[PDB]
């Protein structure tokens, strides 16, 4: 895969979850967006490397919220945050990533 | 929780999930609604009761085809399809639900 990336999730919903993602080199990178709760939003990579914040809640720049929170099936002991973003390639399909925190209630 | 729930992905990508959830009696459900690729998808409980088709492909009646692939940042040896439910209740705030099928890849 062209991306490198993982999900910091925070214990607090005051603390906002951390997306963080590095491009792999050459075929260069159209664009990338974020589906958030508030809205679309693009990301930009400073020689390749990107460290996006994703608020759980509204309080408070180029923000993203999470959608949610949403209940899942099995446990009842979680809910789910999360996002998508989407980062389209000059040449081929593009890569949709899944950003997925959970929280505790 | 008002609502009883479980989901029953498939093994392949031509057999859709079964979405089945079923009401919890009394306050009553106002409307539900299934966030499908395809579109807004509302669903009806005869007597508290539904089972619902979630199709991972376009090929083929209220249809609703998950959301995805979606790629996950600690394992790539599976993708994500996904949707999510909205049930609004005639007092109260609503019931929100992530749906989530890994199919392998
Ligand atoms: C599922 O429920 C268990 C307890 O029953 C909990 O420890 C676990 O974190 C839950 N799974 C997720 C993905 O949160
Ligand atoms: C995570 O990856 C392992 C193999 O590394 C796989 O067996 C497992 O199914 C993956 N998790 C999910 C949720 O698919």
């Amino acid at each position: 895969t062209g991306i490198d990336w993982d999900v910091f999730c925070s214990q607090n919903e005051n603390i906002p979850a951390k997306f963080i993602s590095r491009l792999v080199a050459p075929l260069a990178v159209e664009k990338m967006d974020v589906d958030c709760s508030n809205g679309l939003v693009p990301i930009t990579h400073e020689h390749g490397f990107n460290m996006m914040l994703i608020q759980y809640t509204r309080n408070k720049p180029g923000m993203c919220v999470f959608w949610g929170p949403y209940s899942v099936p099995k446990n009842d002991t979680v809910v789910l945050y999360t996002v998508t973003a989407r980062l389209k390639w000059s040449e081929g399909p593009p890569t949709d990533l899944s950003i997925q925190c959970y929280m505790p209630k």
